C-alpha cells in the first residue's frame, strides 16, 4: 500500500534521525583524557541497515569542524562548531529513494577531575530526497525539507582500574522537521498526502568499559558494553486521502539496541588501525549494520 510505503518513509526518516547521532566522547572529541583546548577536527563514517519486507538503506555521513575550549577550577569547559553531510539510498519493493541531508551546529563538551563529563550536539540540515515510488503514483518525487535536531548526554567514566575506565552515560535529543506534502493526482484520485510537525525525541542509556591502553605497544582505545535507545517521542503524522475514505498515521516508539566498537588501535605517530563490529538482530525488527576494517601506515 502507498500508506505502508509513506509509513516506511517516515521510518527511514526516524532512523536517519537517530543515525546524525554522532558519538560525543569519540566523534565528537571525549571530554576525559583529552587536553585539546582549540583545534580543528573531522569524522567521516558509512552505515547500512534494513527492516521487514524488503526495506533497506546504505548511507555515508562525514562531518567536520572546529572547537575552543580551556579549564578551570577544576572543570574543563569546551565548544566548538561542526558541519555535517550524510547521503543515503533506500531500497524496497516499490520504492527507491536517495535522500542528501547537508547541514551544520554547534556543540559543547565539559568534564571535571571527578569522573563526570556533560556533552550536547545540535544541528540544522536540508533533507532533500528523490524518490521513485509506483503505489500512489509517486512517480520520481524530490521532497526536501530543513530539519533541526539537538541532543544532550551525560557521562561518568569512573576507574574501574589501571588498564579500564567504567562509564556509565544517557542521553536526550529533540528534533523537528517539515512535513511532506505533496499531491498524488498522478494516480488519477487526489490522494492528498502531508505531514504534520514532525518533532521526534529519543532518549537512550549505554553503559560502556574503555581501555586507556597506552606504551606505544598497546595504544589501542578498547571499549566494551551496550546500550538501549527508545523514542523520547513519536508525532509524525500524517494525512492520506482515498476515495472511499481517509486517514491518519502517526508514530510509536522503539527499543532498539547497540553493540561496541571491535579494535580503534593504533602504536605511533604514524600507524592507525581500524575495526568495527557489527550487529544485525534480525529477530526484532530485521535490523542490521555496516561494519569496516582498514589501518594506515607510510613510508
Amino acid at each position: 500500500e502507498a500508506t505502508r510505503n509513506a509509513a516506511a518513509l517516515f521510518s527511514v526518516d526516524y532512523k536517519a534521525f537517530l543515525n546524525e547521532v554522532n558519538n560525543l566522547n569519540k566523534r565528537m572529541g571525549d571530554l576525559r583524557d583529552i587536553n585539546g583546548e582549540a583545534g580543528a577536527w573531522a569524522r567521516i563514517m558509512s552505515g547500512t541497515g534494513s527492516a521487514s519486507g524488503g526495506f533497506s538503506d546504505n548511507y555515508t555521513h562525514v562531518q567536520v569542524g572546529v572547537d575552543k575550549k580551556h579549564e578551570l577550577d577544576g572543570l574543563d569547559l569546551f565548544t566548538g562548531f561542526t558541519v555535517t553531510h550524510t547521503d543515503s539510498s533506500a531500497s524496497a519493493d516499490v520504492f527507491s529513494g536517495k535522500t542528501k541531508s547537508v547541514g551544520a551546529g554547534l556543540y559543547a563538551s565539559a568534564m571535571f577531575d571527578s569522573g563526570a563529563y556533560i556533552d550536547l550536539i545540535g544541528k540544522y540540515v536540508h533533507h532533500d530526497n528523490e524518490y521513485t515510488a509506483t503505489f500512489a503514483g509517486l512517480g520520481t518525487r524530490d521532497y526536501s525539507t530543513h530539519s533541526w535536531y539537538a541532543g544532550a548526554e551525560a557521562g561518568y567514566r569512573y576507574h574501574v582500574t589501571e588498564d579500564a575506565w567504567i562509564e556509565p552515560q544517557a542521553e536526550l535529543v529533540y528534533g523537528s522537521v517539515s512535513g511532506k506534502q505533496f499531491a498524488w493526482k498522478d494516480q488519477g484520485m487526489h490522494l492528498s498526502m502531508k505531514d504534520k510537525d514532525y518533532n521526534p525525541l529519543i532518549g537512550r542509556t549505554g553503559v560502556d568499559v574503555g581501555k586507556s591502553f597506552s606504551g606505544k605497544d598497546w595504544k589501542v582505545t578498547a571499549r566494551a558494553g551496550l546500550g538501549y535507545q527508545f523514542d523520547l517521542l513519536a508525532n509524525g503524522e500524517t494525512v492520506l486521502r482515498d476515495a472511499s475514505g481517509e486517514k491518519r498515521i502517526k508514530g510509536e516508539k522503539d527499543s532498539r539496541m547497540l553493540m561496541s566498537v571491535g579494535l580503534n588501535a593504533e602504536i605511533r605517530d604514524n600507524v592507525r588501525f581500524g575495526l568495527e563490529f557489527e550487529k544485525s538482530a534480525f529477530g526484532k525488527y530485521n535490523v542490521d549494520n555496516a561494519v569496516n576494517a582498514n589501518f594506515r601506515y607510510c613510508f
